[PDB]
């Protein structure tokens, strides 16, 4: 006689009928259990504001038809069905936008008096809304909403096969050497109701993923931390000496590279650049401020040039910029007070700059 | 006995076929409507001049074989089908190339009286015109249209199921804060040209978001115009300037290698502010000539003429009216370089004025 | 009568059911027999957690169904079968996170009696741990795992089909050229349990690589050498009064410039920054401080301040430590004595990146 | 329409179409290199997206309805014939049957980066036939042999890559039981334009005026300024260079070896000017050697084929001249570089 395995495949599906959703008594709901494990959060984009994240999911739920007995099969208990050849729940992600690479799984495997397990990973491109005003230390809440698409409450339900308490802190298979550190997957139910009646079934989890800042505050944070307090130094050379000059010129030129490949490194969405990004900015800002001075000042002491005119504004700007900070030698003078001013302007930048740093660690350190 | 959602699918397609229309009345259309929420426009690409969405593409219609009276089917209200066995409007997509990965229901909803919904997701590819020239300011306008592929109108009739004021204004789910902001979607609808397909355009326009560029690429450009705007003369002349002129072109020469990864090469070739960043490397490049050439006959010195006389005399009728022999030399050199230099600064005037041009036209719409 | 050669298909297609594994008793386990050969690896990408890799596949399995004989029309010793049709055990790569659009052979070819064949390109990607830290000489380490989803040890077993050692030695399809060179390949098998009592069944290859340190060490290991040799110069022989400050802020320049060209070349990792960056790091907090220093004792005390001594505590350190291991002329003698210690210890830096990039090259090689 | 649904019927989607067995069958195949889109330079793939077309006279039907018929074949056998190195991807009542596609291939060849980037490399398509195959089959190509498709292709793309001589062989192996087999071999130029522009000016640039900081007198400061700044200019230059030469086999382009010559230049030519400016009257300390290198280093004054400091600013003058002359020569070889890789891309 042919084996177990193929008179129960035919006394299963040789009057199954998928699309009819499985149960004898339609006015009850199925039932649908879910899990996502975490595996690796293979991109975030932060342009597209696609996260892309690969994960292990698996749906759980109990199907009358498929119901028999291993008595009269050969004590058989297990079964492997293909998975289009029974009816499978509705369930579809929202905020997704690409089905993915991922490995098709086949087969769907199926328990007597009516069990059914259905295990498959997805290649995950979700959509997601993410924030860079802090970066690099950004902490990102991206969630994940699996609803029936069609099906409404009375007739799927979705349901979580581990305890809330053990969906969170998963992080059992998840590859933890990547940039993105899984921090929290964080389950949340929601009855959305579309109308009056129509209530659908709704199922959320939370991913909470910190970027690791070592990497960019090794590349970005520390040169621009270093070349900020040389810039700031730099002052301390006598003013608009050749040596000042000279330096003021090298550091811009170099600087100004350095920058160019910063600001092209730095993520930037509509949202806004990041909060260290306006530094950048202001950095370049006060190099310009500060050559564009230097030209003056250099011009007054090389040239016969700047010592024939008079400071024509008033002297008052004089004795105003000292009684806040505490002709050629007049116009040394103005270029005196003018460098300290701005050397006033570094500090404060640089001071703002650190204690905004130690913020957004402090902020990424609290999570 | 029997459970009633079987009995209730096998009464439906025992009889069911493909080969008719949803409608007893041979001759009568079916009234499809049709609905659009665009969800996403994930990447627009100069290379294809293709346009990639996501839309929540929705189908709406009646089929007459579908009737069913819920009081003999155990009150069963509504009921949900495999599309594979229930007739679907042949809905062609045109100016499209592909349907992508969309993860397409298996099923669509039944009721009492054969009223039927569809609703799947599309990542539609469309194509369209992608005139560049404005980057990264550019305001697009790309018609997503529908076609019934061979039902003339009198056999399919494509209706929006619901006022062109929502589907305008149903921007609900728009997942925002990308490069591209949804400007509006617009519906529009003519015969699609005596037997002719009800057919629709909804016309998808779409603005670029400078704020991602202004420090990619406005804001570096800026910084090194106004750079060498401060270098052109704060050196002497004679002051090995070179190395100056020389390292800053190799930042320019770095700084347009980040703005080729950047500013897309379209078709008609890069956008119209990569005409000022070629601009700028000539100008630099013909600073750092000069500089190289002076220097070498300011060493030499014994060059055989002071001048290039027949020159000279209009160097000084024009150009300067406008703005031992090595030192005549050395004042052609300076008259060159200050008109360089204002060269310099009209260009950058020029681009700024054309930068503000763009961002007033881009913000009007 | 030629279309009788059909019957061959016709006799066991339509007695075939996809959904059975074809076993006489479903007590009887199924046994899978694998062979993998391989194609140069695409790239590393996300240096700190991906692998493309690109392999030639075997399975071979016998089907207690395909059964059937030559005899039945001309002696037909061999057919082919579309894999629409036959069963086949889902050996998933379980590190998979994109799978690949490789021709995906339509066809699976069977033997007489029923002994089963398959042969298909496949394109693999894989998650994998990576020692980014050792750049550039790096031999990675990468895994490849088998297990078919479901299946239990009962259901599906795993071997491979040519002998352990012939796998390890079988690179002839392998063409060697590009960025990485594969080294060696290691088979082993073993058993796991998650969602079952009794456990799964796994097969697990360990491909290994080490990229070949030719364009990365021309590029960024011989320049870096270039300009520590010229700090190490410019550190003696320019006078402490000189214009040494363009020569160290250019080199400090140079330094934060290697770093913006590594983290181009090797994007955000778990491990902060290669053994070599972090040299590059320690060298540009040496120019920092050694630049301050310089600027401030010298350019200004000596050239600039009045005769003002600060005695105590440089006397003490002089006395104590300098005259051991070794008023503006006193500024200036300690200038020179920082000067001595600051090129001390930047000599010792220079000899610990040395033994680090020749102990980076002896690894490497004994790879 | 009609008549499709009984030959559908009568003969299976996936068994190979004969009309008697042991019969070896034959397939035809036809390609137009439709728009080269980017070669990998990693030494490894070459993207490209190749027009594909066969013709077979086998698939066994033929032939209501009242000539052309176009059920996608789908619904029937196709041949197995696949590219090898394939990664990432009509019918006429006489019994013959016509089928096109376009395919982005990803291939993978031995690209040849060396005259970066005057580039030419020679690069391979090979169709081939694995399994299904039939022991006796045989690989037939549309237009004559290397006639028609060798040359005046569609040529749609430019952007970055041109194109060139398309050559076509066909081949018959055997493993122990034989296989056969056709081979395409495609050869294209890179457009050097952009790099020229973007990388081969700065370096020429940076030659120039590092040859020009030799007119500055050997003692002075101003040397010392001018070779610190035009060492950043190399140091951003590395920037430029590592990202646009692509990582290789072999190491670096042939072009990128003169970078690392002229950075190793310069750098010793720093130690130099540092030394004279050291060996200068008020600040030499009379730094003594024993004179026979001395005089083996003045010598070469004329060997080439204050009073007392003055031979320390001799010294410096003869290594600076010497320095000055194996720069020069570097200078010229590179150009000699440039017009010989340039002749040669230009050539082919």
């Amino acid at each position: 006689t042919q084996p177990a395995l193929l008179r129960l495949s035919d006394h299963l599906l040789a009057n199954y009928k998928k699309g009819v959703r499985p149960v004898r008594d339609w006015r009850k709901p199925t039932t649908v259990s879910i899990d996502v494990i975490m595996y690796a959060i293979l991109n975030v984009d932060e342009k597209n504001q696609v996260l892309t994240t690969y994960i292990w999911y698996r749906q759980y739920w109990t199907d009358e038809f498929l119901q028999w007995t291993p008595e009269d099969f050969d004590n058989v208990t297990k079964l492997s069905i293909p998975t289009d050849s029974i009816w499978v729940p509705d369930i579809l992600i929202n905020e997704f936008v690409d089905v993915g690479k991922s490995p098709n799984i086949p087969y769907v495997y199926v328990h007597h008096r009516g069990e059914v397990q259905n295990y498959k990973p997805l290649q995950l491109v979700t959509a997601c809304s993410l924030d860079i005003y802090n970066f690099p230390f950004d902490v990102q809440n991206c969630s994940l909403t699996f609803t029936s698409w069609l099906h409404t409450i009375q007739d799927i339900n979705i349901t979580l096969w581990r305890s809330p308490e053990e969906v969170r802190s998963d992080k059992s298979i998840f590859i933890n050497q990547g940039e993105w550190e899984l921090l929290e997957v964080f389950p949340q139910f929601k009855e959305f109701s579309i109308d009056i009646s129509n209530s659908y079934a709704e199922m959320k989890f939370y991913v909470i993923i910190r970027r690791r800042p070592l990497f960019y505050a090794v590349s970005l944070l520390l040169p621009s931390i270093f070349l900020m307090v040389v810039d700031i130094v730099g002052f301390c050379l006598p003013p608009d000496s050749g040596e000042r000059v000279s330096f003021k010129i090298t550091l811009l030129l170099g600087y100004s590279v350095f920058l160019i490949i910063v600001s092209d490194t730095l993520p930037a969405t509509a949202i806004g650049t990041p909060l260290i990004g306006v530094y950048f900015v202001v950095c370049m800002a006060l190099l310009v401020i500060s050559l564009a001075e230097t030209i003056f000042i250099v011009r007054l002491v090389h040239k016969q040039d700047l010592q024939r005119p008079v400071p024509d504004w008033l002297r008052h700007l004089v004795l105003d910029r000292i009684a806040w900070i505490l002709v050629a030698r007049d116009w040394l003078r103005v270029g005196y007070v003018l460098d300290r001013l701005l050397f006033r302007i570094y500090l404060l930048a640089v001071l703002a700059y650190s204690i905004t740093l130690v913020t957004l660690w402090s902020i990424w350190h609290s999570s």
